[PDB]
DNA sequence: AGTGTGAG
DNA sequence: ATCTCACACT
């Protein structure tokens, strides 16, 4: 149950090459064949952002060596790129996915679900006699199988968890994850019938290993991984592959103890490690390394904020008065377009504008931040207010000439009610 | 409460 | 991601 962190059916759902996928829907001839999606961008014919995986296999990466590649093109508004379309498919694909079970959407292309109450209505329901293996075409089960190649070993293992597998005991912690994994193959067959999308998924007990899980076997398949497999999948794997642990946090942990893998953290005792990373985050480290964390998938779902920015690297560094007064006036009018569709859709309205910008030379993601009052959804006014707030800050007094210069401009609407 | 950190 | 959003922290 909860003292060995097997209390809940975590899934993470993630589009494989999702954006590729977008376009290949829309322009039948790149289904099938190596293909990419650029932005127009002079350098190099355009940043590649999403590359399929059949272009991946000739060593192509996404940020040339495929002439047989085929490119499609982001719409570009207001100088950065439009995202509409995606937004919208992953709306549809969402929709399809909260019909098995309640969902937390984690970004444009993957999202959490909880399939707690799902698995224990499908025990409920279901006879109550064995899972046939022809419920998981995809589902791979790690670290089973020890002791053409790439298919039919999954089967193999598959058999050896099912038939290992608790059949009276409703409440077996593997059970229950392999009930989750057929709701979880059931959602991916609705998910590709009703949008012809493909997708990955990873099934465990908490989001981090669910998360973790979903990358195991990509595309198209998805992966089972139990509280038994944890110290096997951990013994080699990177501590700054973790969820949370992808930062400062995770480089401070390899640097301290002088350690690589997230199972090498199970030989320090918890005191050793609220002594070194402090109570909380030496509790979070000791129970994690365990496969155990509690996180709960949230369906709560309007946005706290709302907002859009621009960078400006080198070169580009805004300059002038003008250029800063239009590029304000550019990012409220996206501004102004989202909030509105923000009102229409959840009759809230945003109270609160707040202005982040970034010197030339400051390492800091933002050099500052200022807030005022939005009082109307009206993209001049919110221009003329953010830049009253931010304008006094300016070294120069030579007119004509904004200095510092400014690599970013930042505009966020919050405080909703 | 604004700053800093982290995910995707 | 070579942008949007959340939230922990005296
Ligand atoms: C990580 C990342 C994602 N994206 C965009 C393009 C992807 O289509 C979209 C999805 O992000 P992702 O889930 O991290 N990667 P993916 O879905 O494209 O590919 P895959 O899951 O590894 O097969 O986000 C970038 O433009 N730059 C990036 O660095
Ligand atoms: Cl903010
Ligand atoms: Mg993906
Ligand atoms: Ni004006």
């Amino acid at each position: 149950h909860m003292a060995t962190g097997q209390d809940r059916v975590v899934a993470l759902v993630d589009m494989d090459c999702f954006f590729v996928q977008v376009e290949q829907r829309q322009n039948p001839h790149l289904r099938n064949k190596p293909c990419a999606v650029v932005q127009y961008k002079s350098w190099k014919g355009g940043g590649i952002i999403a590359v399929s995986y059949e272009a991946r296999a000739f060593g192509v990466t996404r940020s040339k060596l495929c002439p047989d590649l085929l490119l499609a093109q982001v719409r570009e508004s207001r100088g950065k790129a439009n995202l509409t379309k995606y937004r919208e498919a992953s709306v549809e694909v969402m929709e399809i996915m909260s019909r098995f079970a309640v969902i937390e959407r984690a970004s444009i292309d993957e999202a959490y679900v909880d399939l707690t109450s799902a698995v224990q209505e499908r025990l409920q329901k279901l006879q109550g006699q064995p899972i046939s293996a022809d419920l998981l075409p995809s589902t791979y089960i790690e670290g089973l199988p020890q002791g053409v190649q790439k298919e039919g070993m999954r089967k193999q293992g598959l058999f050896q968890w099912l038939d290992s597998l608790q059949i009276d005991n409703l409440t077996s912690p593997d059970l229950q994850l392999t009930v989750g994994a057929v709701i979880v193959e059931e959602m991916r067959a609705a998910i590709e019938r009703e949008t012809g999308f493909q997708c990955s998924a990873g099934i465990s007990h908490n989001k981090v290993l669910a998360k973790l899980a979903c990358g195991l076997n990509k595309p198209n398949r998805q992966t089972l991984v139990s509280h038994g497999s944890v110290p096997q999948l951990f013994s080699q794997m990177p501590i700054r592959k973790i969820r949370s642990l992808g930062g400062k946090l995770g480089a401070s942990v390899i640097e301290i103890l002088g350690i690589e893998y997230m199972g090498e953290l199970t030989q320090f005792t918890e005191s050793q490690l609220q002594s070194h990373f402090g109570e909380k985050n030496g509790s979070w480290l000791y129970a994690m390394c365990r496969g155990i964390e509690h996180d709960p998938v949230k369906p709560r779902q309007l946005p706290k904020t709302i907002g859009c920015s621009k960078n400006f690297p080198g070169k580009t560094a805004l300059a002038t008065r003008e250029q800063v007064q239009w590029w304000l006036l550019q990012l409220a009018q996206e501004l102004e377009e989202r909030l509105t569709k923000d009102r229409n859709d959840n009759d809230r309205v945003a109270t609160q504008l707040v202005v982040s910008i970034r010197v030339q030379g400051d390492k800091r993601l933002s050099s500052l931040r200022r807030c005022c009052a939005l009082t109307r959804y009206d993209a001049h006014k919110m221009s003329h207010d953010a830049f009253t707030v931010i304008k006094n800050c300016n070294t120069s007094g030579i007119q004509t000439e904004w200095s510092p210069p400014l690599t970013m401009l930042f505009l966020c609407a919050t405080k909703f009610s």
